[PDB]
């Protein structure tokens, strides 16, 4: 009894992990996940940057970060409106870093941006052009999370 | 050994439960669930009110109910077409009650409605412009379920 | 007590099985699955037929197969563009079969199709007015999977 049931439950658990993995694959597929590509998702809600990070973090993802023109357009198409990117110069003014760490490689700044305008701008938004503009982290923009390829 | 295997398996189960909960959160987010708000969703299928209640119940949700103008708009954008709301005046004519209990607070009736037209109309549908019209519960309208915030 | 913990583990597993089943039902509902009808899903990615089969197979579904006009319209609405169908005449030229078995019955060929054009065409794509054309299995078309009613 005991040992047999325990061995069976281990098989039940492994079967459940396999099924859940399959469910996640199907959901990613229905969400637009392209083979071997990272995918972006949004609930179309606009909120302050701190809430986007908290939200993507709960979902075990990160605030969307374009690493090249392709991904930049991908995020643009997903958001449809202005959306925060996982990039800020909160730590050292003028030095934009990825929220995931490290200095910005690819960038697509609008002319004369980032400019830390007025009272200050430490966050970044991809606008309805794919271009970038630094804006107040307190402002509310579309939440777009990123998940691994 | 047995007590050890059992302990390790309970750990695996706790991890799997959290992982499934994450799947549910990501899915709701991808379908438009806003922070702190109820999740509204539809399969675009039109059916009699009885079937809508049965369908949402089977999913552990309930027929969508607008508690205010904001929710009414959210349901409107999910349905696109005429859809049943979880409200009826089956007990006392003219007294609309939520199928989950309690008297109707917010309402968005169309002009000249409710009119308990013809042989009688005890169900409610959100239609054009998001306004309401009472209709026969036997009529087929889009199924929209709601899940807790 | 070992046996008490084992009994709890069984209940935890069964509870998990029930919740995962619910998660699958809510996802199918959100993807447009109609009561008693199979449903269709796409990530909008274009790829050769062999890749579509592999992808859908891995998700425990199959390349979409229209069995009547309703399903054909449904697949057309989901795909938005040209997509492979689970129909080919690879096994015996001229005789189309479903990838899951059986000779083609219902069909919606464009005029003058199928024509096994050029060096040959053994796969099938649903194109413009939801009409069908046989095409090379090597060409890349939208991946659309179908899942059981
Ligand atoms: O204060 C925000 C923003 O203002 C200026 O840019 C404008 C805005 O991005 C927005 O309203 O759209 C305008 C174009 O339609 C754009 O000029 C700049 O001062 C910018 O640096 C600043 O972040
Ligand atoms: O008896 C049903 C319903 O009929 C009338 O409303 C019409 C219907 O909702 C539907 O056909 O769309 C029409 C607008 O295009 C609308 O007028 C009303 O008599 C209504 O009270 C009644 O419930
Ligand atoms: O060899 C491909 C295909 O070519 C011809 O049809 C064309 C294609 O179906 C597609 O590109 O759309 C065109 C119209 O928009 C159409 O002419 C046919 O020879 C066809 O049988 C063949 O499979
Ligand atoms: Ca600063
Ligand atoms: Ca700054
Ligand atoms: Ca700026
Ligand atoms: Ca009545
Ligand atoms: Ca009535
Ligand atoms: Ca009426
Ligand atoms: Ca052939
Ligand atoms: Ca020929
Ligand atoms: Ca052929
Ligand atoms: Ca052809
Ligand atoms: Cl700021
Ligand atoms: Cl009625
Ligand atoms: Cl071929």
């Amino acid at each position: 009894a005991i040992e047999v049931k325990l061995a069976n439950m281990e098989a039940e658990i492994n079967t459940l992990k396999s099924k859940l993995e399959l469910t996640n694959k199907l959901h990613a597929f229905s969400m637009g996940k392209k083979s071997g590509k990272k995918f972006f998702v949004t609930n179309h809600e606009r909120m302050p940057f701190s809430k986007v990070k908290a939200l993507c973090s709960e979902l075990r993802g990160t605030v969307a970060i374009p690493r090249n023109a392709e991904e930049n357009k991908a995020i643009q198409e997903v958001a449809k409106t202005s959306a925060f990117l996982g990039i800020t110069d909160e730590v050292t003014e003028g030095q934009f870093m990825y929220v995931t760490g490290g200095r910005l490689t690819y960038s697509n700044w609008k002319k004369d941006e980032p400019n830390d305008h007025g009272s200050g701008e430490d966050c970044v938004t991809i606008v309805d052009n794919g271009l970038w503009n630094d804006i107040s982290c307190q402002a509310s923009h579309t939440a777009v999370c990123e998940f691994p390829a």
